[PDB]
């Protein structure tokens, strides 16, 4: 009944699919397929972009009855509130807002690099900064199981996605940060997550679109 | 007592300053000055970036007692919650999330264009896509005085900033969308807003940093 639309890519829908599975949401998925170079045909999307009742037609989108949602973060927040997977105290909401935005910034830095035709020249640059970036997240998590404390929340589904895809970009990057390694194990070990990661539905790759220099397959 | 730190620029702090003034917040500003070309010295910032108690050192930042916050959206949400300027119903929260994100996307599109050395070559396309963007926000707002309905909320502060800077980018852009024009006048006519816009604290220019090809002054 619920419908998640997005490319046949991990990208921005990863955290979402994971949240939908963790919350036991009843949903199905509409996967749009982009053609290959040099056109990268998007007609499969464009042909019904403005025919879905979306206020701001975009990918990913979530259609839950009367609620038609765009913007990944908004889609996550919607499902999160629906299952009380949100920060409660003021301190938890602050950390929740800071993280939601920080991780998106980090997500975009990697995407920017990977889509750039000068990926090879720019990559060293990114690798140099990775330890510093990871360290801030590591310090923030500290001895806590989840980014907001004792309860798992939606930022954890985001945290997971960007931290893990960095692990696949540079496998050794998390070695110096035990807690982030444990975060990833802790998350993948969750009952509903583990089961889903074994199913056919699980789509960890490709990370990006066919337009990427890295992660395109 | 409350401290807002940012560049001596409009940029991301515009909506924040406007929201602090509207809520009658007791605050002072820490303005960092960037040097000019070709090095664009940022030492004024770098010299204390890691000495402020910030978890993820960044600009803008808000220091409110024990609360040290980064990420413009998070600072806005923080102030908004403190004065009940948030969406209440589920429908309003969804619209609030979608807009916060949609406006940020539009904000970055303009920034990307304005900092790119190929500004003149790229401007034309941006101008060609601007009506479509504006139209979506127009339709969404409809006959409502504010973006979420009857009550003014923080996304309106975001909305104002990005729609307005576009008006300064392309004066006639809002002409075909009366409701957006009225929204700007409506917001600028707000008692606390109007008074602040007449004071010395008002900083509508420069839109961007010295590094921009447009709005650098
Ligand atoms: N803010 C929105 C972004 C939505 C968006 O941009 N959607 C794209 C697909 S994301 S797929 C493309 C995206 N690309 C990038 O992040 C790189 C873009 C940069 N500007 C560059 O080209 O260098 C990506 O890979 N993202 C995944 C990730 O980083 O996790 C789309 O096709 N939208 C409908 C339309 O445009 O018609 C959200 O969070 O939902
Ligand atoms: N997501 C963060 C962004 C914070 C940020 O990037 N801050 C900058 C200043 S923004 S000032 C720079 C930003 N530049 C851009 O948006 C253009 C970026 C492009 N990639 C390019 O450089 O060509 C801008 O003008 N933004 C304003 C707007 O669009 O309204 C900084 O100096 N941070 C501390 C540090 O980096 O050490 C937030 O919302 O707070």
């Amino acid at each position: 009944p619920m419908t998640l639309g997005y490319w046949n890519i991990r990208g921005l829908a990863h955290s979402i699919r994971l949240l939908l599975e963790y919350t036991d949401s009843s949903y199905e998925e509409k996967k749009y397929t982009m053609g290959d170079a040099p056109d990268y045909d998007r007609s499969q999307w464009l042909n019904e972009k403005f025919k879905l009742g979306l206020d701001f037609p975009n990918l990913p989108y979530l259609i839950d009855g009367t609620h038609k949602i765009t913007q990944s973060n908004a889609i996550l927040r919607y499902i999160a509130r629906k299952h009380n997977l949100c920060g409660e105290s003021e301190k938890e909401q602050i950390r929740e807002d800071i993280l939601e935005n920080q991780f998106m910034d980090s997500r975009m830095q990697l995407a920017k690099l990977c889509y750039d035709p000068d990926f090879e020249k720019l990559k060293p640059e990114y690798l140099q900064a990775l330890p510093e970036m990871l360290k801030l997240y590591s310090q923030f998590l500290g001895k806590q199981p989840w980014f907001l404390g004792d309860k798992i929340t939606f930022v954890d589904f985001i945290a997971y996605d960007v931290l893990e895809r960095n692990q696949v970009f540079e496998p050794s990057c998390l070695d110096a940060f035990p807690n982030l390694k444990d975060f990833i194990s802790r998350f993948e070990g969750l009952e509903k997550i583990s089961a889903y990661m074994k199913s056919s539905r699980f789509l960890p790759r490709p990370v990006f679109t066919k337009m990427a220099v890295w992660g395109n397959k």
